[PDB]
């Protein structure tokens, strides 16, 4: 095990991502955040808080539930959605903690597309660890973390582990 | 209305892309072309790779098009090999919003369970509307929304050329 | 000509750069800002103010005067009133084009001392690099043709904040 | 301590970089290669041989001798003009970027090139100056403490790249 981001690094990466989202969309008009799974939902909320602070207006947040990577043959499935607003003609930013193969994000993208025809779908992740297996990229990235295939990235968030931290495990 | 790649620039981009594919994809990989122009580039890429490595590369086809209330949809496929556990490289002429590549990716996923899907395009013109990127890119060409990129290939236009139009 | 950034877009880009600078360096300990030319100096000061607001300690600012005599740019003078040795120096300029101005500025900093790191922040990167130089922090990437020109107007000296493209 | 590129991976990377050099410059007109230090010179010769095979014209090759703890230029054996040329510097590894900046200064003392570009076999990160390669064989992430070692046939009698310490 080793620690690769601490609470401060995380706070700092999220704050920069928020500015980038506002910058790239010329304000938050028409933007919604949709979080993926538990940790993604927590990050999307954090991102929404910060953007409200910065711009003075709130950002809607939505949820998508997808099967687990960890706690094993797999192909991830959307269990459910909780998006209580329209997505058509909106700029939807998916949020997740780690981008690995990209297969989870693709399922989240499909779920949004079943709900509506958004203008744009964008992606924000806290960690991009490589090993992509689909042609998918994040628009906003907190840290690029190289890894070997056998390593694991674990993101601890305050809302459930009571410390904010990112670390690598050898497996 | 300007020419931005000529026959020689196109030849040089494809030859570099073929070497990149081999480097990254060191066995085999397969090529699946999208629409008429994407199928011609995949064939060209396959031919270059056999010349460089001495083995053939299988090539597959996806036919895509548009229908009314907008999104592109898959008409048919001709992939005469299994895609399961394979490294599939989608090929198209231009990456724009990314919606066409997403339909092609979806078609490959119906056929099988590949190990990997990668993307090679001759031109990436920006204005992505989905979170999609190309692994291999011939040229990044900035454009405004109102411009259009037109790729002409020997096989059907009898001149190899890439140009920008407005409208 | 056309307008590609306005006062609000510029403000948002500088605010974001300031947060990236802090993030990348894990706080501003040991960091100094050195602006290049008139417009680069103004941007370095703005960045310094923002960083202070964000982080509560000030950032020293320095200046380098580059003047023009392929007409190669030359360092006229410097006013860096602190040491640069073992510091992280962030050069600041208006527009990154061929990279030749930044290379002179880099050469000036290396005469003054031996820094730990030299980094670069620019408001606009317009391409056409002629030396192997890149910016660490970029406000906006703006594609251009060789013949076009990027003009940055800052409040301090033009009374309007904006960036625009001209031809010839 | 691992092998990160083998002889075949090196061969392929150089072949690809050569095609990228021709593409980016639309042929080799006005292009010269200047290698840095011993290993950079060997790579520049290899690149030049590869480009001649591909385009059927030779590419001149120059040498810059750099030493050490500021790296500084001990020698410059560039027997052609550089003014208005497209000069591609070549080295084995890009680390802090300080060696490449000394090579860039040495070329600028010789004349005014149209362009200076950079080709390296390995880019290992940890830049300390705002410098990047145009052409890169492999991006290899590393920690500050690790070391990249490049072995070439001409002087080590094996072609290989590895990570050390
Ligand atoms: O090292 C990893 C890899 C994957 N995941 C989880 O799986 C998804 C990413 O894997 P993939 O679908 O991109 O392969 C994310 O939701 C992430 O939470 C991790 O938490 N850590
Ligand atoms: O400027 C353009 C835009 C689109 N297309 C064609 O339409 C699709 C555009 O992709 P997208 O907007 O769905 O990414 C591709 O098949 C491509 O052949 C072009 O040829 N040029
Ligand atoms: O389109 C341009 C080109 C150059 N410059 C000015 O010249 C320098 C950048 O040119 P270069 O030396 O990077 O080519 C900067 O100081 C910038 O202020 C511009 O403002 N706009
Ligand atoms: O891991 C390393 C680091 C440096 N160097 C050598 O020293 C210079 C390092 O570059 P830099 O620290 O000057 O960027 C290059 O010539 C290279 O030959 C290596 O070979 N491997």
């Amino acid at each position: 095990k080793a620690v690769i981001m601490d609470e401060q690094a995380i706070r700092r990466a999220l704050t920069r991502i928020a500015h980038e989202i506002i910058e790239r969309n010329k304000g938050i008009d028409g933007c919604v955040l949709v979080g993926i799974k538990t940790r993604g939902i927590y990050l999307a909320r954090r991102l929404a808080e910060r953007i409200e602070q910065i711009e003075g207006a709130p950002v809607p947040v939505g949820e998508i539930d997808i099967t687990l990577y960890r706690d094993d043959d797999d192909e991830p499935l959307v269990k459910g959605t909780n998006v209580p607003f329209p997505v058509t003609e909106r700029n939807v930013i998916l949020v997740d903690d780690v981008l690995f193969t990209g297969r989870t994000v693709r399922a989240g993208m499909d779920a949004v597309m079943d709900l509506g025809r958004p203008a744009r779908i964008q992606l924000a992740v806290l960690v991009d660890r490589g090993h992509r297996e689909l042609p998918i990229r994040a628009d906003f990235v907190g840290k690029n973390v190289p890894t070997s295939r056998s390593e694991l990235i674990v993101v601890e968030l305050d809302e459930v582990d009571q410390n904010d931290q990112v670390s690598i495990h050898e497996n």
